[PDB]
């Protein structure tokens, strides 16, 4: 009955890329979680399990996007719908897979706008089977956007051995969706690039001045910095993804005189204050910029990038800004850097890292300080199984603020039979607040240790035995 | 304030090209901008007393000529009187803006309902160059939801001004431009096994698929002309199918769709795959087609479809009594190319089906997204509408052509008020409706309704005429609308379909 | 499995007094009905089928309102939640026990019952489930213990009950009680509304009540010569929608506002209230001056409505009205379409005392009124029946507009197997409907009640009296044309002889 | 404008009797530190929202007051769900205030709340600014009624949001003034066909069953001298029930009321009524009694009674290890008259309940509306604050506020002590952790953390331990056994 379909869904799940899945223990019990049970010990999924429900919701979008597979998170509890919220809200505005699994009774007595679908399964052979297995490829397919590319959390539910396809494959395929709409853009008009969480790559832009979030690939090679944008006035602006960066990058967007064209790589599309003038997934350029464009642009960005520098060498206290310098400075092709939402993304921004090579990961969909430890910890996780499956496992840094650190401290709370990161370090910039980072962290049992900003560098270089905090003061 | 609201949102709705508004009047400052456009001929206003009919006038608007329609709102029941048409607007993929007029502070001093049907629901901000921005952006964000000009899932769309002229772009731009989008998912299937394409409602057209046996509804879009009659279906042995858009009508369509041992491949221009297989391989947009249909598997379907025509004609003739298997097969022989044939939900759409009509050169339409009964006669009034105002623009001098409905007695009797319109109101000029007068587990238990006595109720020419008078009558144009009503007989109806069964 | 579960759940909704359930053919759905067709062979229920969800919607409306019974729609189809819509708004607003059998915000709960299980061990403690909730959704249809009435959304994808015909789960009707101090010799008016109570200690203070509202007394107070008084306090019974003199005095700030329900809600005008209660601990009496001025003023209203109306030569709506309200009778119930005919029959100056009136309030909509019409004659002359009183039934009559009548015709579509009023009388005042305010239209009442086999007659408004006082000829239409072209005219011609 | 909004509805709100708020961190926010600063509300700021939420509850159960949560942000409402849960079922009149804007959301729970009000955008108005003081306060009156259960008797949650000086009534009354209402539904019940009393959360005083056998959670209201122990219950076979409240907590309880058998009369201070009974005979608010209960039935329950009693107490002090039973025993026993206490909503108000302590003169709060880990802490510190608020407000030592929570719970809402050095913070708050290991998790640690006094005691230390006050906000720790815990309810049970 139940125990059949819990195992057709759950083989439908892997045969769809669900490697992973976050569990919570429950006031009833887990839609299907012997059959998750059967799955881990087989090799097939590597469970994961937490006390917490908001951390386990974060937990889930680290492991969605460490590697960019969709993840399962199984509720149990009727305080369960509720903690889920932020990490729901969170995977809907990244568009992030995330898929929500539980369990109503039909033989008892009786998140809206968020999720991309609300599938709920029938009750209860051959021809059920194909039922139970179409409804979890919906569910798959709503979650990572594979006919609309728009992904974002699912709830899938599930009210409480058969074969599916040959050869593994998903019982309904369905291939990879290509959405596009060209736009023209004249590019002699003096050009800025303002690039945001969710853009996407284009080579034909690569040369213009691209300010640029840490989350946004990088198309190219000439970097404006945000500092430099007061200072200079285009006549025209490409917007490519959901920017939220900077006041000057809001003002500009909101200038009704400078027309912002829009590229995307969904259907959906933002704006500041209502003054975009044309939506695209790409541009088919004409012209090419001023040379006297690009050599204000390059100026102002080194003017830009000379004032930081030298107001972090002014200042003889060790600010947050110098921590995101520091790390900045420290990283290598190869590493996965996951920023705290807040003051991190920010300060790495004017610290002028160069992320090419690099994979940065932040909850930019509502930028809340909420769940940054267990999202650290999700994606070191996706990203060294992903490592596994190609010598050591790249490193995961994290930068947190220290008031971030302690809202999240229960993702610290890992059972010993639960799987951790070999290689993830969390940078914790300390700038009302009293509470200290080291026995936190000793409560929990993770290796922790103040240094001096100076010191960061060769600290991260050597690889710790396991997860570990570095506290910055 | 609100006046100036109202003015740009009307003026940045028409260079989304709405030609047509439907306005429910109530309580007020939109009513006056679309008066102001209509007058300047920059819309076309039609005005509606009852909210429901008004939603389903606004569907055929939309579905005669693939324009984006508004409906304004200004009252109480407004919203929850448009739900009928909100749900057929979301499953038929029809670009209805509904316009309300929300009044905050009273609703409290009593003491997004359509909820999962729309597209979105936005709502405008409360009554200077930054508020045109506003006002017009949200605006462009309607339409584009609407029409789905990013996401290719069009649909109805909630737009809400609550209540207590700045320009647009240049050269009549919209706001926020929005190119067109192409959604590609191109499948992999091989022809030399023995295929038949089911086409159902929103199908796309597919030249690499015109040589296949297509069992096509009868508003798919025809990719061929190698028609596969639905009784014919049961009688073949398909390897696989290929599922065009979202069909829904016949018996033998889904007890194959649920054949677990029959592959399905699903294509569709949108987003959405329908559900009617729980044995679907893959879902796709267009088709990569390795080889070649046997000539021996397309002579055999070409065979059995010539038979199911034969036996569904051969037994209409040898039954005694005027069905409305009759009027239908009556109504497809006397249309010809050019022709808008508007169905009724239910019956009409099938046996328009079993009559197997050749619908290249027509243009057929069918509120399929839920095929409740409601609506019927004002979806084929606004069908009309659009189609003959799409005609008058093309410059031909020659005489609108003709819109013709079918629908059953009940559908009609049930959206009669459809039918009241005021004397300055658009009204068709090429619109016959053929009623199909039949009469019709508690409910089972029927009606007397004079159809002539209600036509005379809204002024409009009514006739009852004998089904072999149908096709001359239709031939010779009347009034701009009329009614033509068919008695018909539904005892002898399931003795007709056996018969046809046994006749296989 | 199911049947059993239908029939315990017909059964306890019939011990919790329902008499009347409305049903609609459609695609789905036959046992809920087969348990209902068995409790209407035996005269358990009265059984009304219609083919318009909505128009099955204001039926039902309509059969709750004529007598006070909970009543249910059973839904059978994709456009059913969709079209029972308006009357599920129109229950919710105007507090009506409608139970909507398989919304959100508009209901007072939505239950769903347990699926069936197919065991026949645990049928004792499985019937007290299933009858528990339905005596949970009756008591929220009916405000059992919230004291705040309201539709219901109840789900279902022989054993008894109670001895002696009980409901399963006894809720004896509540009482709600918040009284409010307040001082008579203060110039008070009343404004009673819709919903209002009835308040024997303001009996005697002058009182503008719309025509749904009961009367606590006998000094009225007409609408228009509210403007030509200043009360110092206003006493507001209800939930009062009518005229624009009552909406500027109720948000006028320099006067106090005390209102009086019967349930938990309670209405203001730009947010002007000072106090909320249920009832009033009076100190004091009106002043005599404040008695006079009132009347005075009443009277003046009361003359200038009549001979502008003589003096005028073309038949109005207000015309129409004034010749209803003079051929009522104590005993008879007015059922009136929620725009023109609730405003004519107060500017018309009817007493309602001896009358139940009807109107759908709640969001006072065109929707619906034929209907609702039908379900409080039926309703209402079935309680009169079970009296076992030898006299005919009571007069229902009802006054609707020409657009009214034409926007729910689809309400006289009704089977000859279906129950049929005895006594129903719909008075038609056709005023014809500018292009979008106006509605100019040209339909044939006529032709309409024709096509659906109802007998009707055009008439002048002098004929009316005694057409009314004939017998019942089952379901009649009398349509009166009026003019609206000299509407404006004689409103203002009103309004300077006041 | 915005500005002038925030200060009405923050002066209509204290006018309602709003004394404390809780702020995640624009003029909503402005103009609460003006009233904070002139001492007519205690505004208290959290970073976490789930965080703020639950110790918002606490203020509201402390005293009985209504209580606001202000929020300025995205992730703020959903981080606000699982309290409005919590204080849906437990009927907490909680208002969320909430203030964000249209327009930017555009540019990118309703089931558990009695209201949903937004109120208008702010219109500067400068002539209209009388009836924009009207519609504002009104708004804000609705809120609060909706909130306290004015007119509905059933107190909650409300969603108040404000989308993005003028004076009140004369002699601070509020905008509309809403008495006190009764809400009453008269029940028929005899007392001589023998019945027990189960007594839940949300439970009123009933004089009229003050004899009769009682089954009370510790967070009932007791109203009678004849209490019932829980393990009792199995034993007898009433022929009645009459249950108060919303019962929850023991297994037997659940039984006895499933049982089809047995006709239950459900006694209500507000219109909800629970549904654990299917046999559920009547609804009422109070009892009309005829009759009085028969000597002998009275005489096996209270048979009954001491017999559990006695099993407890004797095989508690038989058994050779500290568990978290001897720990709630010994908190039990070292409270007075004046204390109040917080219980964890799992193990600690199940112990308490069968080591049987007496709840007269003590106020116990426990979030049993859906009886989850979150929060405990917050609650404990909201409950204490705003507690110990009303008795500064009566003029006379601050009472104290003693809670018991369990290990993992302390873990999961340890971060409810970080707590800025302004912000308000209890006088006499002490926390007991019932530490039976549930993790490796160090408490002592994560009291340092925080910077909060903390000690690992043992059982018979705690009587004398809490009278000793030190630290207005303390922690002990007890080490307790889990492993022994099913033999020990086995010996309990056998020796009944």
């Amino acid at each position: 009955p139940s125990t059949t379909q819990a195992r057709v869904v759950v083989d439908e799940l892997i045969r769809g890329g669900v490697r992973d899945v976050v569990l919570c223990p429950g006031s009833r019990n887990a839609p299907l979680a012997f059959a998750l049970q059967d799955a881990d010990r087989s090799g097939r999924i590597r469970l994961h399990v937490r006390i917490d429900e908001r951390t386990a919701g974060y937990l889930a979008i680290g492991l969605a996007i460490g590697a960019g597979a969709p993840v399962c998170v199984a509720m149990t509890s009727g305080t369960a719908v509720a903690n889920l919220g932020p990490a729901v809200v969170e995977a809907n505005y990244a568009r992030v897979p995330l898929i929500v699994l539980s369990a109503n009774r039909p033989y008892e007595l009786l998140f809206g706008t968020q999720v991309r679908a609300s599938i709920s399964l029938g009750l209860a052979t051959s021809a059920l089977n194909a039922t139970w297995r179409s409804a979890t490829c919906r569910v798959l397919a709503a979650a990572t956007g594979a006919r609309t590319a728009n992904a974002g959390p699912v709830h899938f539910d599930i009210p409480l051995t058969p074969p599916g396809r040959p050869a593994g494959k998903p019982w309904t395929y369905t291939p990879p969706v290509t959405f596009d709409q060209p736009l023209d853009i004249d590019l002699s008009v003096d050009t800025v690039v303002i690039s945001g969480h969710g853009a996407g790559v284009h080579p034909n832009l690569a040369a213009l001045p691209t300010v640029a979030e840490p989350t946004a690939p990088r198309s190219g090679d000439n970097p404006l910095h945000p500092l430099a944008l007061p200072l200079l006035r285009p006549q025209q602006v490409i917007m490519l993804g959901r920017p939220t960066l900077h006041r000057p990058v809001s003002v500009l967007l909101a200038d009704a005189e400078v027309p912002v064209f829009a590229l995307t790589t969904g259907p959906r599309w933002p704006d500041v204050s209502g003054n975009s003038q044309a939506t695209g997934t790409r541009a088919v350029t004409t012209g090419a910029p001023r040379p006297a464009w690009l050599d204000r642009c390059a100026a102002m960005n080194r003017h830009a990038i000379a004032a930081v520098r030298e107001q972090l060498a002014a200042h003889p206290l060790t600010t947050g800004l110098h921590v995101a310098a520091a790390v900045s400075h420290a990283l290598r092709p190869g590493d996965q850097l996951v920023l705290g939402a807040s003051n991190p993304v920010r300060d790495v921004a004017l610290a002028g890292l160069d992320t090419r090579g690099i994979r940065v990961r932040s909850n930019r969909g509502v930028a809340g300080i909420d769940g940054t430890v267990s999202t650290a910890i999700g994606a070191a996780l996706a990203y060294e199984g992903a490592h596994e499956r190609t010598d050591s496992p790249p490193r995961t840094i994290a930068l947190i603020g220290d008031l971030t650190f302690v809202h999240d401290s229960s993702g610290l709370l890992i059972g010993p039979t639960e799987p951790i990161p070999r290689s993830l370090t969390i940078v914790v910039s300390n700038d009302p607040h009293d509470v200290d980072v080291g026995a936190l962290c000793r409560a929990y049992h993770v290796e922790s240790r103040q240094i001096e900003v100076d010191e960061l560098g060769p600290t991260l270089d050597q690889p710790g035995a396991g997860m570990r905090v570095l506290e910055v003061k």
